């Protein structure tokens, strides 16, 4: 699809058996979701943003399916507000911005 | 121009005389530059991100050419570790996201 920006670029998505929204994010290098229950091993990690650091679980080689279209790669799982569909996962969907 | 996701999308901007590299941020409401001399008024106010929040200072109506495209609005000012555009401003030099 094409996406304008007048309204949060929300989309479905599904991770770990569960329906979520999240926010498409160009200006996320990574992908963040919000404390949910994943299957497998995880490492601790701290991640930077806006008002300061956060700890999160690092899990990798997760499959989300992003509005219809499949990706793995490394998911954070922690206490943002948002989830956040970042760069690594939205290359993997070939998503582009075009102005 | 069409731009992947492979690398963060920066973009050169002008902003109050100055040249700075901020990012194309589909996931930032609102355009927030780090401290930086701007002239005119402004309104204390308070924002929030993955890590907390943030006092900026609010500047209204501010001219900003984009990547060559001009556009005016609201510009947050404060300690924000990179430059952020916004979709305040991303609407006005048409840019969607396409996958
Ligand atoms: C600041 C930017 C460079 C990175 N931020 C992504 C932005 O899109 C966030 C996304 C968000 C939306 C949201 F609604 C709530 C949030 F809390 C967060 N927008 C945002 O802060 O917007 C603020 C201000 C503008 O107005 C409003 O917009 C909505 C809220 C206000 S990040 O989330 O901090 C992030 C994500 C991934 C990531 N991966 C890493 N890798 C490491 C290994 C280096 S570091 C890193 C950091």
């Amino acid at each position: 699809p094409q996406i304008t920006l007048w309204q949060r670029p929300l989309v479905t998505i599904k991770i770990g058996g569960q329906l979520k929204e999240a926010l498409l994010d160009t200006g996320a290098d990574d992908t963040v979701l919000e404390e949910m229950s994943l299957p497998g091993r995880w490492k601790p990690k701290m991640i930077g943003g806006i008002g300061g650091f956060i700890k999160v679980r690092q899990y990798d080689q997760i499959l989300i399916e992003i509005c219809g279209h499949k990706a793995i790669g490394t998911v954070l799982v922690g206490p943002t507000p948002v989830n956040i569909i970042g760069r690594n996962l939205l290359t993997q969907i070939g998503c582009t911005l075009n102005f």
